């Protein structure tokens, strides 16, 4: 009667993990489908008409979650994770039907800002629930790996099919049925789940290990903040490939991501205290790919540079997300809202700055200077990550 209840608890953990991963897949599906659609009002290149009045609408999501997350930390610390996860999925459903319902400028602005309001609860609550229900060390990294695999699926293989299903039927019908799948997911989490003073955000940042992880997340995420709104209009200047071979450059860069997650999980189960060197080895190929992209004149080298660039983010963001939970475990009290709020500030400070200044600094100086500067930053972020020789003690 003890093993029976234990198997029931294992089933109750797995049926919540799968539902959280499907919700994250659908969320990144939304974030990657709606990007070519906004400047309109067979595949589609991401960005067009990059100016000051539309890039601020593309960065409205990131600037609103950057403004919300320092207050949305303690709401997850005091309360549970089920309640902010349901609030995030509810306002994400409202935003998803709002994209289908309207076609103005300010209404699309409100629909893009409600996605930031939805992310700033749902994403941090999902990663906090995954880090809560797996207290032991290898299962934490394994659940992190499965979550990153579903997020990389829903953010990499989703645009070249979302565009070609957007061209045929129109806007309204696919976003209505996808919002129906989102409400079905939220109702199924309701039917399954049935719903410590903590430490403030004012002193988490002064902890230097939290600070170096927070710097590493921004520095590893910002090349995909500056290369996504730029490379599509740059392909037509050097080689000028066809439109199928311009928006599908990030599609073969998914299998090296999941193989990189598989590699660092399987060889972090062996060595427990080498995650800092996995992070440095991830930043190595991040900097190498961000240096080697403009040299790739043909299309297949420019695909293999992007698959190296997607390999590196897999290594870094699988090596440093369980490290952050272990760090807030063995150095502070065991709460998981504020430190992943710090992580989301570190993600969003790149995405709130990329699509505003990227096209203007390409038009002012050039694309190769941007690439060499970011590769210079990722290669010079080596002595800063030598501070993590003490987390195994
Ligand atoms: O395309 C985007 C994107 C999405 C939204 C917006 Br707005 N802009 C861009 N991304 C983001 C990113 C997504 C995955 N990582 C962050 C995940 C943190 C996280 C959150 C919850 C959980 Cl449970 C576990 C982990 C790193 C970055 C990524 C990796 C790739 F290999 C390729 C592309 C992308």
């Amino acid at each position: 009667a003890e093993e029976e209840k234990r198997k029931a608890e294992e089933e109750k953990r797995k049926l919540v993990l799968v539902i959280v991963c499907v919700a994250l897949l659908l969320d990144n599906m939304l974030y990657m489908v709606i990007v070519p659609i906004v400047p309109d009002y067979r595949p589609r290149y991401p960005t067009e008409s990059e100016d000051v009045k539309i890039g601020v609408l593309f960065a409205s999501k990131a600037i609103l979650q950057l403004l919300v997350n320092p207050l949305s930390g303690p709401f997850i610390d005091r309360m549970s994770y089920d309640v902010p996860l349901l609030i995030g999925l509810g306002v994400m459903f409202a935003s998803t039907v709002l994209f289908a319902f309207a076609e103005d400028y300010a209404t699309l602005f409100a629909a893009r800002s409600l996605q930031g309001l939805g992310s700033a609860f749902a994403d941090t609550s999902g990663i906090a629930m995954i880090a809560d229900k797996y207290p032991e060390e290898p299962e934490r990294s394994r659940a992190l790996g499965v979550a990153l695999a579903f997020i990389s699926f829903g953010s990499l293989v989703a645009p070249p099919f979302g565009g070609i299903l957007y061209e045929f039927a129109g806007k309204r019908v696919p976003f209505l049925v996808l919002a129906a799948v989102s409400l079905f997911d939220a109702l199924l989490l309701l039917a399954v789940a049935k719903p410590p003073v903590g430490t403030p955000i004012h002193r988490l940042m002064l902890d230097p290990y939290i600070a170096v992880v927070a710097g590493a997340l921004t520095t590893c995420n910002i090349p995909l903040a500056f290369l996504e709104p730029t490379i599509a209009t740059w392909m037509k200047h050097t080689m000028a490939a066809s439109e199928w071979e311009m928006g599908m450059a990030w599609l073969p860069a998914f299998v090296p991501h999941v193989l990189g997650v598989y590699l660092t999980v399987r060889l972090a189960a062996r060595y427990p205290h080498l995650q800092w060197l996995y992070g440095a080895l991830g930043l190595a190929v991040i900097g190498a790919s961000s240096c080697i992209v403009p040299a790739c004149r043909s299309f297949a080298p420019l695909v293999v540079s992007l698959c190296g660039l997607c390999f590196g983010i897999a290594l870094v963001d699988t090596a440093l997300l369980p490290t952050l939970a272990f760090l807030v475990d063995v150095r502070h009290v065991s709460v998981y809202g504020s430190v992943y709020a710090i992580a989301d500030i570190s993600y969003s400070v790149a995405y709130a700055l990329g699509p505003i200044v990227a096209g203007h600094i390409v038009h002012s100086l050039g694309f190769e200077q941007l690439s060499l500067g970011m590769g210079l930053a990722n290669l010079l972020y080596a002595p800063v990550l030598l501070l993590l020789r003490n987390v195994g003690l």
